[PDB]
């Protein structure tokens, strides 16, 4: 599923991400825009053989099992395919564990490089939330 901006903002809010660990909703929307262009089915392979999955490009090295990332951990205890669902619930619950692990949203390179220190509120401007 390819979300619209306000559609995704509302789904993220309902799943509890607005100000989760201090990150306003616009951060999460910004991150999803640049990680996946709002596409739940996005996958991208990394040089180390791991793969990033879903709307928030969660990495199989640490967070989910794809059966092909040797010596990886599965810290969200889910198959990575669950992160590609049109229901963002699994991606959000795993994202909550990632952002809580000490490095906050710097875990997402696109957020660090394209969202951090910008007007992220602009990403939810005009949405009925
Ligand atoms: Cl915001
Ligand atoms: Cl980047």
């Amino acid at each position: 599923k390819v979300f619209g901006r306000c559609e995704l903002a509302a789904a993220m809010k309902r799943h509890g991400l607005d100000n989760y660990r201090g990150y306003s909703l616009g951060n999460w929307v910004c991150a999803a825009k640049f990680e996946s262009n709002f596409n739940t089915q996005a996958t991208n392979r990394n040089t180390d053989g791991s793969t990033d999955y879903g709307i928030l490009q969660i990495n199989s090295r640490w967070w989910c099992n794809d059966g092909r990332t040797p010596g990886s951990r599965n810290l969200c205890n889910i198959p990575c395919s669950a992160l590609l669902s049109s229901d963002i619930t699994a991606s959000v619950n795993c994202a909550k564990k990632i952002v809580s692990d000490g490095n906050g949203m710097n875990a997402w390179v696109a957020w660090r490089n394209r969202c951090k220190g910008t007007d992220v509120q602009a990403w939810i401007r005009g949405c009925r939330l």
